[PDB]
């Protein structure tokens, strides 16, 4: 018994979707859901997707609400569909995929996972609801999350951070480090050694390492002396060089953050989504030094100091494929005189 | 069980709302209500009204699709609002009354007329459905249309012609016969004695009497002789002069119509919608011959020969009252030697 | 080097897509598609579908200009995507289908039918383009057209006419009969034996046999007389009963076809779309006879007297199965002591 | 005391902006202004403009309502705006000009033709309005109409016709036929001597000599006859050829009309405004004989035939200057041994 | 080779416009620009314009992205077009000129500022770009900035800051300095003697002087005795009078600044554009009292201490002109018995 009325009725009365029975009256005007309440029209919903507004209510309406693997691995482990769930997108504004499995009859594309139309998708299940490492087994293709052991199933440990209504973090409350498995073809996958993006915020950025609470405490000169980081062009790299017209490096988070609470500068996010390198226009307020593409990763300290100690510095210039959040990142290497010049991250 | 879905699974299976129960998948973008039928979308409605899309769909679906008295009748009568279904205003692709009683959780003011909000309202009520006749006998202000007679009450015979789904017509196999009722602050008002307007189209106009066959056939001249009609400037009045930039006179939907089959016409019907007098911006193809507001009625002929014969015709200028479709229309009589030199109605 | 401004360069100096370089000035405000001609803007593109304005305008002016099959024909033979080409539904203003294959950057899910995500769609195939009738050999699922033979396949020859920009006719300039393949889980699917709807207009019907040229002509019992259909019913199933305030009958396209010549009636198409049944909602404005759901079959008159006749007359309520366009049609056939009492087509 | 109530009190009470003081409540929704009447909402302006809608709408109300020219003919003039006027385009339902001179707060570039920013631009006069004659002696570009002679200007003789409230005619009530003068940096210039087209309707065309009497009745090989037109290629060039699959021919409006009272086909005009040469895509409905771009103008036949006749027959491709409506239209010859195979009108 | 897809090819890759080769798919839907980034789409531009979506994408992606002039600057100077570019009003969040010179073809007027279209206009020239000074000395109207001498013309050295991306500053890495010069109708006119705006924020202000530290440091009494302001009214006209339900004045941002650290309060900025005097609707909310219309200037407050020093405060009422950022300010000064009661610029 799926309509509008009995969807703004849950919203108004539970949150999100809960399948409870009951209708409110609605009206739709101009890409957003209103809600008579006491005489009066209240915005229950503004439509932000590609999508019908109505649909997308419903999509946003039943919503995963418990910790969810962020959209950028989702993406990176090629996943297509999600099964009778809906992941969505908090940095689009929109649900992560287009179609869906039993969930709103508009995007459905199949009631069970087990239809032949999901065979050639990557579909996710989520192992925590019942049934669903089940179907991972009978499917050619797909993504399984669990939060223990699975019989005969070799693991692949996530990220210790997924996503809970929007809010990235590190449960305490709840479990959000899960367990990965991948098949294609109906063949089990052995997913890659990986590092992980740390899915921090510039304003209200939190160390997770005695590095990093050494790089925002200590001074330039004396964090590169005490970790040993000369001719790795460090200054340039992580904290920028402002000097120039053109911004120089500063292409790794904790060297935003810091940069940002000593001096304010504006990033232009010209491409809004979720994804493990990020590219910014960047305008520096104190020194007017800027950069219109401008890659940045989040990466632990320790696993950065790590990558680039881990090169040869033989070579003018290179390209370096690390893997971050199960994917190929290209890194562009650049050398003289067996010294770093500059290493930073493509968007691709 | 009210919904979006429930409205457009009547309209596909039923043709209109129905009552029947059942759910389709729907859409709504741009002021449109789409279907998926077959994968594709297909459009149910298109919002032409000042109402939220999906409000005026369940109006639109809601509809009443028995014959009903025209918008112009009922909005000359005073009616603001009908007990328990929707007059659709044809003319205009709306609903003919703002709010609702019954009938929409968004547009209701009342489930029931009997509630005090509508004691201040001229509630319509339509004595085919059951207890209408009592809910006007127990209403502060309304009107009744009724087929045949009510006990105690004195009737008012209507117009022969009703709306069907937007065809006006006189009722063979259906009544559009109705007696009329009106009530204003719980006393029971005597409804006037009054002429009608015809309803016809400028395009298929059809003669109701041996007068109009007449007009319609015989030249101006010879129909003058005939039914005796000389002095009273019906070449002018009905037939229209064509002669200057300026065009004159042509009052009588009658003249336009005999006009329009030799030489037709632009007919620019600026204020759109159902009233008993209509103005047109005319511009005259032949002659160049325009008029801005041109104010026309469409009276049977006998009738208008009728009321431009019980005229005094001893003054220069003089304001002349009609009731036509229960409401007072004010003609503008202008005379000189005893004879008429035009007789003209205002839209007012 | 496609480009929205390449697209309506060749609208504008071509009248559709037809890969000539160049470009215009373009603008898009509320659903439209201007072009700066002059120094002022000219509507080229007004958007009815549910697809992007600038979407919508590449697939309209990459639509196909050759004669093609019907939208009802596609649909019934469960068509979902064409190979290198788009249908352009002219009944509903939008592209027959969502999906494209090589023709769109937006709407492309594949560059050519021969990728694996086309496996389970049934492709349309048009075998006047080379390299398509191998292509739909090489297909899982599929439709295939062709003018002439192909080697080893058994046909199916379609209906006489066929769709040339919204334009159905029976090619005399041009061939509309084509040969008709379809292929399931890549086996060749024998074709059903079937009739085929005439697609005509109600207000310029033309007859298309000797018995048609005779009942628009002939009176009501001259014709059951000469055709011997005597207790068929065909009073009320082809012409129509108008007596009561229901609608009786009126179930074949040329009995429309002849009553709307006489008196015309109100047809309020409620589902716009391309079908082999079409529903209206039907008033009549000479007695007031209305019906809801009123299904209308266009079939030759020779093939419907067939039919009837064909069917045994013995039971009350019987559901009768007739393949037409490809399609099962239901039949609901109604009966009293061995005569017709109806027999109508249902919209399923 | 400009407002946008005010136009719509004049629009309600005049037909169209008549400096008249008074007020009406509007309301302003999806690109369309609407009027309370009586409790309901009536529509009274849909921005099909690229304009805002309520600048639109006051542009719309202020519009010319005398006859004035074309917009074609305007056009081929090089105007680009109006002096305290509106030039209304009925062919593309918006102003003809983007900006005004003393018209609208909004759209005015200046109150008076002579401030220094008109200068540069053609500026439209009429001759009929008081002090626009001297305003054009004083514009540095511009262009004007009269009724009369204009001492020292030699004037230019336009066309029989002029639009008047969108319908183009030939004024018996009023003058339609303007003479013409236009100014190029402060020097009068000598207007070309020029055919003019007929702005004839495909569906309701008048012959305009006996020529052309002649041939929508008579029998083609009896025309070529009667007016000696034997190797001009006529046939082709204005009758057209539909036994191919690409239509031949069918340049001459008064050809395509004579086929559309036989048989009907579809014109599909995709550059939607008024033009001395217009581009149509054509598919005929009996033949299935089809072009993308068909070049129509509507010249009486009586000047095609004088056209044609004084060409020069000796070379297999040339291109040929014809000056109609104060425009060079380039026209491409085509012969073979002393006769013509074709001659197409170019809309360049 | 311009087109949308190109355009946003070089957003993605590149931040704005770059001029590169490539095309990515895009998409339009109610005003926004969306690309589809591995199936999904992707916002890239909002228009908040009163232009058409796609010509607001491209001069937005074809914004200047050096150090320019600030909008108010421009604007004061009488700029009406910059030359090859496109200045970005980000307080409009709109291009600060209607038109362009060689940059969008939907909107440039000309090619080149040697166009005679361009003659009439006060064009913006950038003596940074190769060229642009000869450009200048060729043109009848122009404003130029650079940053060093240019032969024969006298400068005018303008603010300290500039507007980069939308930051307005004092370049360190980059140079915000410019000179200024202008031409009316071919020749070089002599700027005025001027004070300039700090443009600051009133969240994060930053002193500029030693009076500005001790402005902030320092209380009402001190301050005022420090730099002997006594009988100027400094208590009202900087730091404001909250004890009355109106707000006393408050005029200098200096003063807001101070106050806004202390206790918060609205602001609302009603009319959003860039200008040397802003208004706003002031609500205290510590106290409640409020102003609805508060003129406040960002004047260096030794500036502001030498303008109120140099006037003559013999008499009652009296309007002072002041020039800032190049135009002249009225204030409205008001004194009694010798010394000041108020004084406050005011806005046009």
């Amino acid at each position: 018994a799926m309509s509008l009325e009995n969807v703004a009725f849950n919203v108004v009365n539970k949150g999100h979707f809960d399948g409870q029975q009951g209708e409110v009256p609605v009206s739709i005007i101009n890409n957003t859901v209103y809600t008579k309440v006491d005489g009066v029209d209240v915005e229950l919903f503004e439509n932000k997707t590609t999508l019908p507004v109505n649909v997308a209510f419903e999509l946003w309406a039943k919503r995963n609400i418990k910790p969810v693997p962020e959209v950028k691995i989702l993406n990176n482990l090629g996943v297509d569909i999600a099964a009778n769930t809906v992941i969505w997108d908090y940095k689009r504004d929109a649900p992560a995929h287009i179609s869906t499995i039993g969930v709103c009859s508009m995007t459905d594309i199949a009631k069970k996972p087990t239809e032949t139309i999901c065979a050639p998708l990557t579909v996710f299940f989520d192992g925590r609801v019942d049934g669903q490492v089940d179907l991972f087994r009978n499917a050619r293709n797909g993504v399984l999350i669990t939060e223990g052991s699975v019989k005969g199933l070799q693991p692949s440990v996530g990220p210790k951070q997924a996503s809970l209504n929007g809010v990235t973090l590190i449960g305490e409350a709840v479990k959000t480090q899960f367990n990965y498995y991948k098949k294609v073809d109906g063949v089990v996958q052995q997913l890659p050694e990986t590092y992980f993006t740390q899915s921090r915020n510039l304003q209200e950025f939190k160390p997770r390492s005695q590095m990093e609470i050494d790089f925002l405490e200590l001074a330039m000169d004396e964090f590169i002396e005490r970790y040993k980081l000369e001719g790795y062009a460090f200054e340039h790299i992580v904290y920028g060089d402002f000097s120039h017209s053109q911004l120089g490096g500063l292409h790794l988070l904790i060297g935003l953050a810091k940069r940002f609470k000593e001096s304010p500068f504006e990033l232009e996010d010209f491409i809004p989504m979720d994804s493990t390198v990020k590219n910014y226009f960047i305008t520096d307020a104190q020194t007017g030094s800027s950069k219109c593409v401008c890659s940045v990763i989040d990466l632990l300290l320790d696993d950065f100091v790590e990558i680039i100690k881990s090169q040869d510095l033989s070579v003018v210039s290179k390209v370096v494929k690390v893997t971050i959040d199960y994917t190929e990142i290209s890194f562009m290497l650049w050398c003289k005189d067996g010294h770093v010049e500059t290493f930073y991250p493509k968007l691709q």
